[PDB]
């Protein structure tokens, strides 16, 4: 609530991340099944996994150089998994933290280049952690850049960054405030068939027998979807995804997001917009601690830190870390 990019959305942003991380993760790879268990939240005894890992190191990179450094940031993140590997990481992905363990690294962004047969990796990792970005610039135009820079240290296909970037632009449009969800989407269509215009991400898509621009194509479904009757969750999985590809599960986070803009009448409207939205994306199914994760940092920044409830927040693990950390950002960067 508030003002464009106030201390309230910074502190909403990074809060609804965590609870859709910790609240998502019990359902991690599988409605009137969610309401049942959301009742068990009205200390710290939800977990929180490498979605929530990973935005840590990244915001505590950004703070630490106020700035993006892309060797700070590669062995925070490599530090990190070596101090907590069990968090749930991807199989793919800590190969990478492997070789940037190895002083001898002196490329950061080569192991991940390498990865997978040296197309890079297309898994919804880089936009997982992705919300602290947005937080830290302003600008579309440092957003796009430095998300998709953060992205690139572990997740070099065009389709893993470009996934991160749209993440990012979601949270950043989040954070200006109120707005049609057919305005929020427009914008975000337009900025996704900009980037999809470059040669590197029209080979990535054809190689892989992808639609041209694969985003757009999504972000056009979600319009299409937005507007259609009785849209079921088989529908909404079978047009946008419920995966660990960030093309399999960046649109569907923000597909939750603008569907939850609205009341629900099978969600009890005792639930807030916020929770309405974390409810509504665990109920898709599939890769539910990163989608609610990535629609709770949209939905945080959008919805405001009013709509965090207590009883959820202070059952995720590092709560109060995470909530000092948006604080932060908000003083170092937005200089409130
Ligand atoms: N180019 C590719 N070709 C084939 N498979 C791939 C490719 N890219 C990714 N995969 C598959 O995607 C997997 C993960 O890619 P990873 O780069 O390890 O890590 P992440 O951080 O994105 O993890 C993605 C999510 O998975 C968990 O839920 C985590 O919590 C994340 O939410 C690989 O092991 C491959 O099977
Ligand atoms: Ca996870
Ligand atoms: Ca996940």
């Amino acid at each position: 609530a508030g003002a464009a990019r106030s201390l309230s959305r910074f502190r909403g942003c990074l809060a609804g991340a965590l609870l859709g991380d910790c609240v998502g993760s019990f359902y991690e790879a599988h409605l009137t099944s969610v309401l049942r268990h959301v009742q068990s939240l009205e200390t710290e005894a939800l977990y929180y996994t490498d979605d929530t890992a990973m935005a840590r190191a990244l915001v505590q990179s950004l703070l630490a150089k106020e700035a993006f450094d892309e060797v700070d940031m590669a062995h925070r993140f490599a530090q990190e998994y070596k101090k907590d590997p069990d968090r749930g990481y991807g199989a793919g992905v800590v190969t990478v933290f492997k070789k940037l363990l190895n002083p001898k690294c002196r490329d950061v962004f080569e192991p991940a280049r390498a990865q997978f047969n040296g197309k890079g990796s297309y898994g919804n990792g880089g936009a997982m952690r992705v919300a602290g970005i947005s937080l830290a610039y302003s600008s579309v135009q440092d957003v796009q850049k430095f998300a998709r820079l953060s992205a690139q240290l572990t997740h070099a296909s065009s389709l893993g960054y470009n996934g991160a970037i749209l993440q990012a632009l979601a949270v950043h449009l989040a954070l200006q405030g109120e707005s049609s969800s057919e305005h929020f989407l427009k914008q975000l269509l337009g900025h996704m068939e900009d980037l999809e215009g470059d040669a590197q991400s029209v080979l990535d898509a054809r190689e892989l027998g992808m639609e041209e621009r694969p985003y757009s194509s999504r972000l056009k479904k979600i319009g299409e979807l937005l507007d259609q009757a009785s849209v079921t969750r088989e529908e909404v999985v079978s047009e946008l995804g419920n995966g660990i590809a960030a093309f399999e599960s960046v649109p569907t986070a923000i597909y939750c997001f603008l569907r939850c803009m609205e009341p629900d009448p099978e969600i009890p409207s005792a639930f807030n917009s916020l929770q309405r939205t974390l409810i509504y994306s665990i109920s898709l199914g599939g890769d539910t601690d990163t989608i609610a994760t990535m629609a709770g940092a949209i939905a945080g920044a959008y919805y405001g830190m009013d709509q965090v409830p207590e009883s959820w927040q202070q059952s995720c693990e590092g709560y109060e870390e995470t909530d000092i950390l948006a604080q932060s950002l908000h003083r170092v960067f937005q200089k409130s």
